[PDB]
């Protein structure tokens, strides 16, 4: 019968209470968010900087609680090295009655690509970056898994440019969805995992010019701007759209041709361009896979096969289809944490 388990302490961490082990020291706020705050602590076993992450009421709905743990399964499952993984796991809770939270405990990445973007990307750094985010994404659609909501903000990076891809997997007024593919924004055919690869290619095209890609105050505004670059898709595209009226759309604008990617963006290389006219695709059995992509000469400099390494088994949530009680999601949530090893 107690507080919390022994070897935690209380502290205040951006004026709320986080309970901790005592193995975590110094914890630094970092940031709050829609499910949780993030801070960073040095674990003494060894000096090393971490990020936790709190969780915030996730046992408030049966909807938060199957976020929560689908989160912690995923995290749980990959191990790649662009890909955030656990460190660990804890909760202060000594029984189910008192479990209220738990916290993730993450390798620290100081900053996020959202956070240095606009700053001057040498294409070499280009190419580092977007070689690593492509093994990240090659990695989780080998587990079956896809992003969905790939974007600057969840590519954390250090110092050195390290790469790992975050929140992966979890996936109205008019929110940005500056860097979602296409088939997503207008739903006009199922997507694949190329879903991701439209993603990739945004980010590096803006990357390359400083400047978003593609924005839009609403999705036909969006489309109008895609198709500017994409150009105005022929009669093998069209013919796999299960939208009727977006496909009568499409044959009743001005039919304006693609490209030249060398033109559109002028300062790139030609292995540049042409990767990314092979990303921004809208026909979703055409656009590169990650595998694929990973091939390209554009990458040259950097490519090590060793490194693309691909999950040995599919992710593998019994439970995803299943309602719940929020009682019956904490044990469940509550047995994955004790099991867990670093």
């Amino acid at each position: 019968s107690l507080i919390r388990k022994k070897g935690f302490y209380k502290q205040d961490v951006n004026k709320t209470a986080w309970e901790l082990p005592k193995t975590y020291v110094s914890p630094t706020h970092v940031g709050s968010g829609a499910y949780g705050s993030v801070c960073s602590a040095i674990d003494k076993r060894s000096g090393e900087k971490v990020a936790i992450k709190k969780l915030s009421r996730p046992f408030q709905s049966e909807i938060f609680a199957k976020r929560a743990y689908r989160e912690l399964l995923l995290l749980k499952h990959m191990q790649h090295e662009n890909v955030i993984g656990l460190l660990d796991v804890f909760t202060p809770a000594s029984s189910l009655r008192n479990f209220y939270d738990f916290y993730l405990v993450m390798p620290f990445m100081q900053t996020d690509l959202q956070k240095i973007m606009g700053m001057e990307f040498s294409e070499e750094k280009i190419q580092y970056l977007v070689y690593q985010m492509l093994k990240g994404l090659k990695y989780i659609h080998s587990a079956g898994v896809v992003h969905r909501d790939l974007k600057p903000g969840n590519l954390a990076v250090n110092e050195d440019c390290e790469l790992k891809i975050l929140d992966f997997g979890l996936a109205g007024y008019v929110v940005t969805r500056w860097y979602r593919a296409p088939e997503v924004i207008l739903s006009w055919m199922h997507y694949n995992q190329t879903v991701d690869i439209w993603s990739v290619g945004c980010i590096m095209a803006e990357m390359l010019t400083g400047k978003t890609l593609f924005k839009g105050k609403d999705y036909l505004d969006q489309l109008t701007q895609i198709l500017k670059v994409t150009g105005v898709p022929g009669t093998e595209f069209v013919q796999k759209l299960n939208d009727k009226a977006a496909k009568s759309y499409i044959q009743s604008l001005p039919q304006t041709p693609r490209k030249d990617f060398t033109q559109l963006f002028p300062r790139a290389s030609p292995q540049a361009a042409d990767l990314l006219e092979k990303m921004l695709e809208l026909d979703v059995d055409k656009r590169l896979t990650a595998a694929q992509a990973l091939t390209h000469p554009f990458f040259e400099p950097f490519r090590d096969p060793e490194e693309e390494t691909e999950a040995q088994q599919p992710f593998d949530d019994s439970l995803e289809h299943e309602k719940l009680t929020v009682d019956e999601w904490k044990q469940h949530i509550y047995k994955e944490i004790v099991n867990f090893s670093p």
